[PDB]
């Protein structure tokens, strides 16, 4: 298995990934919430599934708010990147950055897959940075916890901005409610981080 990066390349900042969407509604709000806030992220969507109605303009809109759009890379092959013939694995993933390249008029420098204890399928790994793609990691889920927030708050309240970084997995299908982001973000602001897109969290990065 492959490294990957698990913290931002400096210090000051909190990376929020938003994973699996775009969910119809859901991430429209938690666009709004950030806009509002001013704050930037990323969100790590699929395209596995066809978008439906008004939810194609979710990949343009995240990238003109200023967040990055990374591809998380087609849940229905989870199981086992091995498992599959490779050629099979890689054309899937070929095709998948094409689409979400073209639905939101950039080009993808980031990706979501699979991790354990920070590593990734070394051939997942190689399919994508020969494409210019980097698999990221993350510092804390806040779904891993009983009191979500609460231990967020531990985290960010324990740690010193002058030489910590996070990435923060999050999934828009969580915050149908956006009050737990809201009060995130506060959390971080208070201690003194700077909330950031995936290109500052990992400038420089190699
Ligand atoms: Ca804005
Ligand atoms: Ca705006
Ligand atoms: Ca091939
Ligand atoms: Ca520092
Ligand atoms: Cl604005
Ligand atoms: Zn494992
Ligand atoms: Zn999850």
């Amino acid at each position: 298995e492959a490294d990957v990066p698990d913290v931002c390349t400096n210090s000051g900042m909190i990376a929020i990934n938003f994973v699996d969407g775009p969910v119809r509604g859901v991430t429209d709000r938690i666009l709004n919430t950030l806009d509002e806030l001013g704050v930037k992220a990323t969100f790590s969507f699929t395209v596995n599934q066809k978008a439906v109605g008004n939810v194609g303009q979710l990949y343009r809109r995240a990238v003109e708010e200023g967040h990055n759009v990374a591809l998380r890379v087609d849940p229905s092959m989870d199981e086992g990147y091995q498992c599959l013939s490779q050629d099979a694995l890689e054309n899937n993933v070929d095709r998948e950055i094409d689409t979400i390249d073209g639905l939101s008029g950039t080009e993808i420098r980031y990706a979501a897959v699979p991790i354990c204890n920070g590593q990734v399928n070394s051939e997942m790994y190689n399919i994508l940075t020969e494409r210019g793609v980097l698999p990221v990691g993350y510092t804390f889920c806040p779904y891993d916890y009983d009191d979500p927030v609460g231990e967020f708050e531990s985290m960010i309240e324990g740690s010193d901005p002058k030489h910590h970084s996070f990435i923060i997995l999050m999934h828009d299908g969580q915050e149908a409610d956006t009050s737990r982001l809201e009060n995130m973000v506060k959390i971080g602001k208070d201690k003194g981080y700077r909330f950031v897109n995936m290109d500052e969290c990992l400038q420089g990065y190699k």
